[PDB]
C-alpha cells in the first residue's frame, strides 16, 4: 500500500485546507497551486492543465503525462459536480482552489509516479452569496 | 454567505484526515459524528452513516424530513468516492472508509438554518492486498 | 404533430393517478410491483404487457422497445443512479404501458408509454416520497 | 406518512395535465405554473426559479429556499432528459409547462415544508412536430 | 437471434475500419451510408449523421419515426465516444470521426422488420494539434 | 500523433471482429491477448480480462500501477458496452462478449510509452438469451 504519512491524496487536500508547499516540495511532491472561478467546466479544465505544465508538475511535450491529467481532473470534477458534469449551462458557477500533487506514494519504488488533483470552495447560483461548499478529489498513476 | 471561520465542509474534512478532537467542535455549536466502515456494497456504506448519525443524535431517531437531508447528502458525497458509477463490488472494487457527519449553520446569517456535511475518506481498489488509491467525498445538503 | 386530443403519455399517466381508452386505439395495461430490484421492476412490467396483448410474446423487436422506454421511465424514478436496494432505497408501484398512435400523421404508426407511479424512500413505509417516470418510444 | 389527500406529487402532476381554478391554494398549498420552451437547460431553471420567486412559492432572500428549489428542478430535469441532462447541446429541444407545490404532504407536522417540481410537454428536433412528450416530478424538504 | 455474415454492428465497424464492401453490402440488402465529421460540439456529429442518413436514403425524411430511431442509435454510439458524460467541447475536447450507418434486418425471423444501426470511429483528445488517443462507438436500434 | 498503421484499437478491433493473426501482431512490438467471457455481473467481465491479460504477458502480476490502467481502460470499454448505466443484471440484461486487449507505443516518438487498449464486441440483450442485440467498446488508457 501507500505510507502511513505520505497519502498524497490527504496531503493534497490538508494543504488546500490550510493556507505548505516548502515542506512537502523537500520530499519527492511536485507540488502546484491554483484558484479558477468559472460557469464553464472546460474552463477550470483548461486552468489546471496550465497550472500543472506552468510549475513542475507535468512534463509540457506529448500527451502521456497530459492524458493522466486530464482524467484525474474529470475524476475531481464528479465530487464537484455530484452528477452531472455540468455549471453554467445548468445554471451554476464555481468559486475553487486547486492544489494539485505528483510523487510516488507507494512502499515499493517499481510504482512510478502518481498524480493527485484536489479541489476545494464553493458552488451556487451567478450571484454571488448563494453558494454552499463543494469538494473533488482524483488520483491517476502518471 | 458562508462565514470564514464556519465552513462546514472544511471542517468536517480536516476531522477525518486527522489522527489526533471532537470536543473542541461541539463546543462552537455544532453535532458531530465520527465511524468506520468497509464494504463492497455501497449500501452498507450509506447504512453505516444513517446509523451513526441517529444513535448519535446528529439526527433524529423518527420522523423523516432529517433522515431525507442525510439520504441526499450521502449519495452526494458518494459521488466523490465513485466517480462516475456508483458501484463497488459489482465494478470488482472495494472500500475502506472513515466519515463524518457535521451539523449547524455555516452562513452568516442565522436565519438560514442547519445545514449536514457528510465527508468519506479512505481507500478504494481491487480486493486483492493492498492494490488501491486513496479516495474522498463530501456532501452538503438543507437540514 | 401531437394529436392533442390524443397525448399517449398524458393518457398513461392521467390512467395512474387515478381510482375506456380500450374503445378509442388504445392498448392498455395496468399493473403493481414494489421492490428493492428495478430488474423486478423491469420483468415484472413486461410479463404484465406480455399476458394482455400490449406487446407480442414473440420476437425480440416489440420487447427491445418495452426495454428502453422502461429504461427512459426508470430514469424519473432513480434520478441519477439506476439503482435501488442497492443504495438502500426501495419502491412501491403501479404502472401502466400504453400503445397507439398519438399523432395525426397515421404514417407515424405505434408508439409506446410507460409510466411508473409510487413512492420511493427507505424499507420502512412513511421514511419515503413520492415517485414518477414516463418513457416513450416507437414501436 | 404519505396521506391520499393529500400527496404533493400527485397534486402538482394532475393541476399541470388539467384545462386555472386554484382550490389548492385552499389548502394550503403555496402554488405556480408556468410554460417555457428551451434549447437551454439552465434557461428552464431559470424559468422555475423566476416563477416561484415572482410569486410566493419561496422566498426571493437567503439561500435555503433557492438551495431546496434549485435541487427538485434538477431531480425533475432528469424525468425529462433521461441520462444527459442536455438539450440543445445534443440537438433537442423543451416545450414544457410545469407547476411547482409546495406544503406539509405528512400528517405530522413536524415533517414541515416540502416543494414538488413538475414538467409536462414535450421533448423533440428543434423543428415542431418531431417531438414526442416528457415528464419529469422532483420533490425535496424545504 | 442473429447470423454470422448479417450482424449489422460488426459489418458497420469493420467497414469504417478498412479505408479500402459498401456495394456488397447493398446487393445483400443492407441499406448503407458513410460520413465523416470533426468537431468540439456533440450536436454538429448528430446533425451530420442526421443530414447525411436522410440525403442518402438510409430514413424517411418525411415523418418521425425513423427519425426518433436515429437519434436514440446515436445517442447510444455517442456513449462509447464519450465515456461517462456527453460532452466534447464543452468539456476541453474535439473530436475526428468517420461514420456508417446500416439499415435492414439481421434475423432469420423477418417479422424483426429493419433495424438500425450507426458505428463511430476517429480521434478524441485535445483542441491542440496532437493530444489524441483513439475513439470509438456502436449504437443500435429498430427502425 | 500516431503512426497510422499501428494504431492500436483498429488493430484490437479488427483483431477481434475477426473469428494466427495474432502472431502477426506479436512480430511487430504488441503484447496481445484474445478471451471470451459471458455474464449478468460486470464484475465477472472486468475479472476475467483481468486474469486473461494477467496469465499472458500483457501486464505485470506484480503491483498496482500495471492494474490501475486495465482497471480504467475496462472501464471505460465497458461504457460503449452499457450506454449509461454501466449495469447488466442490476438492470435485467445481460452480455455474451469476445474481448481483444492491446498493449504497445502508436505515437511518433518512444518517450510516450506503452498505452493499452481493451476493446469489447459482442451481444446485450435479455436473461433469456437470444432476445439480443450487438455491443462494442473500447477503452484507451497510458501504462
Ligand atoms: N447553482 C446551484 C449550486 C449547487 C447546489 N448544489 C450543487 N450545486 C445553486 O444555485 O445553488
Ligand atoms: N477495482 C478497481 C478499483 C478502482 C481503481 N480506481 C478506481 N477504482 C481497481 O482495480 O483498483
Ligand atoms: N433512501 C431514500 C430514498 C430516496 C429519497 N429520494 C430518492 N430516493 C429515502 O430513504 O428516502
Ligand atoms: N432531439 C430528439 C429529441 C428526443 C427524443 N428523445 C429524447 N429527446 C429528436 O430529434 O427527436
Ligand atoms: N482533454 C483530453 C481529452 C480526453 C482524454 N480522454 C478522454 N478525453 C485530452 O487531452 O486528450
Ligand atoms: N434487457 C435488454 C438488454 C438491452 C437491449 N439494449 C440494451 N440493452 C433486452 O431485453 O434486450
Ligand atoms: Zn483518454
Ligand atoms: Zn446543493
Ligand atoms: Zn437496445
Ligand atoms: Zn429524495
Ligand atoms: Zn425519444
Ligand atoms: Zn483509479
Amino acid at each position: 500500500t501507500l505510507h502511513k504519512e505520505r497519502r498524497i491524496g490527504r496531503l493534497s487536500v490538508l494543504l488546500l485546507l490550510n493556507e505548505q508547499v516548502e515542506e512537502l516540495e523537500r520530499d519527492g511532491w511536485k507540488v502546484c497551486l491554483g484558484k479558477v472561478g468559472s460557469m464553464d467546466a472546460h474552463k477550470v479544465i483548461a486552468a489546471i492543465e496550465t497550472a500543472s505544465k506552468k510549475s513542475g508538475v507535468i512534463q509540457s511535450e506529448g500527451y502521456r503525462e497530459s492524458h493522466a491529467l486530464y482524467h484525474a481532473t474529470m475524476e475531481a470534477l464528479h465530487g464537484v459536480t455530484r452528477g452531472e458534469m455540468l455549471l453554467g449551462s445548468l445554471l451554476r458557477t464555481v468559486g475553487l482552489r486547486f492544489a494539485v500533487l505528483r510523487g510516488n506514494p507507494y512502499e515499493s519504488e517499481a510504482e512510478g509516479d502518481w498524480i493527485a488533483v484536489s479541489l476545494y470552495g464553493t458552488i451556487g447560483a451567478p450571484i454571488k452569496g448563494l453558494e454552499h461548499e463543494t469538494f473533488g478529489v482524483g488520483i491517476n498513476h502518471i
